[PDB]
């Protein structure tokens, strides 16, 4: 048992919620939430602005450490930095930005990188300002996670096309 709850559950391991990832990691704790990272992690917009915001700014303040280390990540890539008051861990994945020219085939290199966690908060992968098509981001995650992954999709209007059209 765990502590999600007001999920729909799509398959074996996924499940999909409307909600706010940021309010939804604030109530929860994980133990990991998904953030859509960019390879410089700069949490500028989108799902790693508001988490960064969330944080007043920590999230950026430890990415800029990890980045003067290690350099950028990798397209499809992650690092695991600390979760500050979201979570325990935040998994930084770097789906690929079609709105960049990227290689869509990377999305399912960057959902691998949820098997190294047993349960995990997420948004949808190279969803929102990363310009790739939803639908086809929940089919790469169904197809590709096989731990528990607990989907907060910040549209209701998409929610609501995401469950009717799950096939
Ligand atoms: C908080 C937030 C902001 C932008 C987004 O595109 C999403 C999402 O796709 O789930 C979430």
């Amino acid at each position: 048992v765990n502590s999600f709850s007001g999920y729909l559950k799509l398959t074996d391991n996924v499940y999909i919620k409307n909600a706010d990832i940021v309010e939804e990691a604030k109530k929860v704790k994980p133990t990991v939430v998904v953030n859509a990272a960019n390879v410089y992690l700069k949490h500028g917009g989108g799902v790693a602005g508001a988490l960064n915001k969330a944080t007043n700014n920590a999230m950026q303040v430890e990415s800029d450490d990890y980045i003067a280390t290690n350099g950028p990540l990798k397209v499809g890539g992650s690092c695991v930095l600390s979760g500050h008051n979201l979570a325990k861990h935040c998994l930084h994945v770097v789906g690929p930005n079609v709105n960049k020219g990227e290689d869509i085939q990377l999305l399912k290199s960057a959902y691998e990188n949820f098997n190294q966690h047993e349960v995990l908060l997420a948004p949808l992968l190279s969803a929102g300002i990363f310009g790739a098509d939803p639908i086809h981001s929940l089919r790469v995650c169904v197809d590709t996670v096989r731990t528990n992954v607990y989907l907060a999709v910040f549209d209701k209007n998409l929610y609501d096309k995401l469950v009717s059209s799950f096939l």
